[PDB]
Parts: structure tokens; C-alpha cells; sequence
């Protein structure tokens, strides 16, 4: 994930309350900047929310009063914030503050060169087992790009049609089969079945192991586990359950399209395998800007009386996929 990249200043607009600052559009994001830091069309380094930036008075003095400890080192975590009434996200700095990047090009990922890293909520301790092996290379990891970083693609996909589903807030979990072996994995490892492992227990109680055996194909069930003991259980659940959102065809190396997934989950439940699916909302004919898509992010969740974290969109061909995280949710939750 490109936590710090080189980007272009979009349109700049005043903020009436405090004229020492102004509102700057970096592609889909809005920043508060110092007035006269950028004119539109200038390049700079933009750090995304969740960046953790080590303490530097020369380079990041504007971060000096939100310094925290994190996993041993001292630095600043970027979150959604409301600065003098203006909702602002990330940090945009001009290039004359980065001499060692003087001849980098727009679009470059300078995460590693600046030592940026990602602040992460601590381990949910009921969800970490013993590791049989790494995540299998013949399976794609579950990762969604943010719509604020895709404005060119949204204009390209004008006219395309997308499946819209609720984005649950839980940890990712993969159950798969390759020919005589059925494995359970979290985000980055394949785990051994214990009387401990939350993922194995989710897999066994909805029987997706015999289900995958039954279906007799090299498929990867990918879902979020959510519920008790998981990210504050904002969905008011009893227990923990598996909610699917993608199926990776291992042999063809590509995800199932929505209707294929939809009919395969149907096939699974028909034969008595209790695989739940992330909530599907009605499909979308993309004719939108990033702002309008974000504007759909707020709304009812799996529990219809709680505000969802956001939405994810899947182009029906199955090859284009992005999320749009609710900013109201991000503001009503700082961790
Ligand atoms: N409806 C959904 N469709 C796809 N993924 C979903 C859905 N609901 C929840 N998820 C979760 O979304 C996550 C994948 O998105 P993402 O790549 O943003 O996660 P991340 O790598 O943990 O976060 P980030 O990279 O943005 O810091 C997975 O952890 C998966 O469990
Ligand atoms: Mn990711």
C-alpha cells in the first residue's frame, strides 16, 4: 500500500474562518494546507491516513504535537480530522522539503524511502494461531484500493456496472482447496487446525471444508470473520461468523464474477453448507465522481440499525474492484 506518494495539487479553495490555511484537493482527498504552500498543479508528497511518521522537527514539525508511542518508536499517526471546522485527511508537503527526492516522478511510491509505515490496531488475541505455512502464492490476497486514489479509473469505467456490497469490519479469512489439501488462512499465513483458532472454528461450524470437498474444485472462499471479540462488535452479534465476498478460481487465476459467486454460494447452501454472504445492495451503473461514490458510503450495515464502515464495488466482469470508506464512520471512530 502506497502510504506516501508524489501527487499533484488539484483545485485550492479558501477557508473563511482562518485565512492562514486553505483547502487543497489531492486526487480524491482533501487536505488543509498552509496558505501559499501550493498553487494548483504543483507536485508534493502526500501521506495517507494510517501513516505512522517518525518524529522529525525539520521535516514534520506540524506533526509534533500528536506524537505517540507505537510498537517501541516515537512518531505520529495520521487520522481523519476536522481542522478548524474543515474535514481534512492525510498530509501534503511540497518537494522543496524533500531534497533526496528531487528527481522522482509523479506517481512514485516513496513509502520505503521515507521510512513510512502503517499504524495497526493491536492483535485481536483470539484470532492468532500456530502457522502451518505462509499464505499460498497461488491465491490472491484480499485487498481493495480506495476510491480517492482511482479518479482516472472512475472516468474510464463510466458506463460499466458494479455489484455493491456492505463492507463489514472484521479480519480477512481464506478457506481453499488444491487437489487433496484443504487449508484455512488468515491474512498472511496458513494456520494449523487447533481448538484455539477462530478461523478454523468459523470454518467448521458452517462446514465450508466438506463444502469445498463436495464442490470438488480448486476454489478459495474469501470472507471477513466478524462478531464477538472482533473490532468492538459494532454489528451487535452473538458469536463469530464468516461472511463471504469473493471466490478465487485457483486454476484460472481470477476471481469469480458476482453471478458466478452468487450461484455458487446458492449451490453451497442448497447442499446444506451454511455460508453467509456480506450484504448485497443493488447494482450500480457507474456515471459518478469520487465525491458522489463516497456520498453513498454512509448507511445501514448488516445490522440495519448501525452505521456501516462503507461499501465495496466489484465490476461484474470480476477484474476491477474498489472500496469507498464512510468518512462519517471514520470521524465517529478514531482508532
Ligand atoms: N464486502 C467486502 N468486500 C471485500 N472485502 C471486504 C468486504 N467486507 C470486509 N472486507 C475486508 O476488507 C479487507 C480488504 O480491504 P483492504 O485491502 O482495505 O484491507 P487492509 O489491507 O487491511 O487495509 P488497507 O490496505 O486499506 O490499510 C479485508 O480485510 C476483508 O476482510
Ligand atoms: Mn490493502
Amino acid at each position: 500500500r502506497k502510504l506516501a506518494t508524489i501527487r499533484t495539487a488539484g483545485e485550492i479553495t479558501p477557508i473563511a474562518g482562518a485565512e492562514a490555511i486553505e483547502c487543497c484537493h489531492v486526487d480524491g482527498w482533501t487536505c488543509v494546507i498552509k496558505k501559499g504552500e501550493f498553487k494548483q498543479g504543483d507536485r508534493g508528497v502526500y501521506f495517507e491516513i494510517d501513516s505512522f511518521i517518525k518524529e522529525d522537527n525539520d521535516r514534520y514539525p506540524m506533526l509534533s504535537k500528536q506524537v505517540i508511542d507505537y510498537e517501541g518508536q516515537r512518531g505520529t499517526r495520521l487520522r481523519t480530522a476536522r481542522l478548524r471546522g474543515q474535514l481534512s485527511q492525510g498530509l501534503f508537503l511540497p518537494m522543496d522539503r524533500f531534497p533526496e527526492l528531487a528527481s522522482n516522478q509523479v506517481g512514485d511510491d516513496v513509502t520505503e524511502i521515507l521510512g513510512i509505515t502503517k499504524w495497526e490496531p493491536p492483535i485481536s488475541t483470539n484470532l492468532s494461531g500456530e502457522i502451518l505455512g505462509e499464505f499460498p502464492t497461488f491465491i490472491s490476497k484480499t485487498d481493495q484500493e480506495r476510491v480517492q486514489n482511482l479518479i482516472p479509473q472512475i472516468e474510464e469505467n463510466k458506463g460499466q456496472k458494479f455489484e455493491v456490497t456492505v463492507k463489514l469490519d472484521g479480519s480477512s479469512m481464506t478457506v481453499y482447496r488444491k487437489d487433496d489439501h484443504i487449508g484455512v488462512c488468515g491474512r498472511n499465513w496458513e494456520l494449523r487446525e487447533t481448538a484455539t483458532n477462530a478461523q478454523w472454528h468459523a470454518a467448521r461450524r458452517n462446514k465450508m471444508i466438506e463444502g469445498l470437498q463436495f464442490l470438488n474444485r480448486n476454489l478459495a472462499l474469501q470472507g471477513a470473520i466478524i462478531g464477538e471479540s472482533i473490532q468492538g462488535n459494532l454489528e451487535k452479534l452473538k458469536g463469530q461468523d464468516f461472511y463471504l465476498f469473493d471466490i478465487y478460481d485457483i486454476d484460472k487465476a481470477q476471481y469469480l464474477t458476482p453471478i458466478e459467486r452468487q450461484s455458487l454460494v446458492k449451490q453451497l447452501n442448497d447442499n446444506g453448507f451454511t455460508v453467509k454472504h456480506v450484504p448485497i445492495l443493488d447494482d450500480l451503473e457507474l456515471n459518478h465522481t469520487a465525491e458522489q461514490i463516497l456520498a453513498m458510503a454512509d448507511g445501514p450495515s448488516l445490522n440495519k440499525n448501525v452505521k456501516r464502515e462503507g461499501l465495496v464495488f466489484k465490476r461484474l466482469d470480476g477484474k476491477f474492484s474498489f472500496k469507498a470508506i464512510s468518512n462519517a464512520y471514520l470521524e465517529k471512530h478514531k482508532d
